[PDB]
């Protein structure tokens, strides 16, 4: 069983080292906190939270970094190496990359103004990466609500509260024009913009993402508080101002009978959202972990030991 006190004896300062590393990085890159949370998410949705996503290419297996969901998207890997090196110096061969990334995600959320809690620990590192599993498991921004739900259930999260609460991760962070071009100019081959996108916001987004423009240009997930982790992400949905398709569907989809009340619940109370996010976060963090003697304590998160 995973436990929050796993390193209280072997490395009582792991959480502190991780925090300081993020605090320093945030001064030169205010997007790092969001990037790190996403890395933990993409790690857990592929064979569980086993740091498989941090592994680089080998002649035997391809890195998950080249998955459609990570390629020219996932970021912050060097920052993870920095906190890892620091932790290894403070406590040699003690903290796994999988646990490190979990703590890093929790600290990122807290540093961004989100809830604060102690994540369960005791996960160990994988001996391989799963590129194909990543392309199949990572949900896409153009997914319908049914697909989004299927995606979460596929990894072990059956609750709609998991999807709605974890989707709150979009209360900060950036998104490329590339993933909303369809919503702005030609949604589902209708030749028209997505009707579930507020017309006034549509205009704003079209200005940031003109047709035939830079598809790599970055746009904020939350027009209200772009870098602050809060429940404003849900208020946007209620106003049809969710950035990507997968966001707005939680409130506009014909299959959203169960997600709508959850969206409103989180939008009405920060405490309600924070509690659900913590609960959902720990559930995601409990997806098929390697524990005990399974897997290893990777010294360099990029490669398997020795
Ligand atoms: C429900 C399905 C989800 C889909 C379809 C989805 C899709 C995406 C997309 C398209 C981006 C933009 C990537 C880019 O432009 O390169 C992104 C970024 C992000 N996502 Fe999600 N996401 C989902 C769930 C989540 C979850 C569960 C979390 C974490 C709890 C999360 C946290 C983030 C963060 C923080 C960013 C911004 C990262 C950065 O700015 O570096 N996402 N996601
Ligand atoms: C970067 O932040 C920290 C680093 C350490 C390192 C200890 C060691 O190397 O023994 C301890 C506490 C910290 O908050
Ligand atoms: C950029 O982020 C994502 C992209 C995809 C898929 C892209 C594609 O199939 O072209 C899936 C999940 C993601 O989180
Ligand atoms: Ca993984
Ligand atoms: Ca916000």
């Amino acid at each position: 069983q995973l436990t929050p006190t796993f390193y209280d004896n072997s490395c009582p300062n792991v959480s502190n080292i991780v925090r300081d590393t993020i605090v320093n990085e945030l001064r030169s890159d205010p997007r790092i906190a969001a990037s790190i949370l996403r890395l933990h998410f993409h790690d857990c949705f592929v064979n569980g939270c086993d740091a498989s996503i941090l592994l680089d290419n080998t002649t035997s297996f391809r890195t998950e970094k080249d998955a459609f969901g990570n390629a020219n998207s996932a970021r912050g890997f060097p920052v993870i190496d920095r906190m890892k090196a620091a932790v290894e110096s403070a406590c040699p061969r003690t903290v796994s990359c999988a646990d490190l990334l979990t703590i890093a995600a929790q600290q990122s959320v807290t540093l961004a103004g989100g809830p604060s809690w102690r994540v369960p620990l005791g996960r160990r590192d994988s001996l391989q990466a799963f590129l194909d599993l990543a392309n199949a498991n990572l949900p896409a921004p153009f997914f319908t609500l049914p697909q989004l739900k299927d995606s979460f259930r596929n990894v072990g999260l059956n609750r709609s509260s998991d999807l709605v609460a974890l989707s709150g991760g979009h209360s900060f962070g950036k998104n490329q024009c590339r993933f909303i071009m369809d919503r702005l100019y030609n949604f589902s081959n209708t030749g028209l913009p997505d009707p579930t996108l507020n017309t006034t916001y549509l205009q704003t987004l079209r200005g940031l993402c003109p047709l035939n423009g830079n598809l790599s240009a970055l746009v904020d997930f939350d027009l209200r508080t772009p870098t602050i982790f809060d429940n404003k992400y849900y208020v946007n949905l209620e106003e049809q101002k969710g950035l990507i398709q997968s966001d707005q569907e939680l409130f506009s989809s014909p299959n959203a009978t169960d997600t709508i009340p959850l969206v409103r619940s989180f939008a009405n109370s920060t405490q309600t959202f924070f509690n659900a996010f913590v609960e959902a976060m720990d559930r995601m963090g409990n997806i098929t972990p390697l524990t005990g003697t399974q897997g290893q304590i990777r010294l360099n998160c990029r490669v398997v030991n020795s």
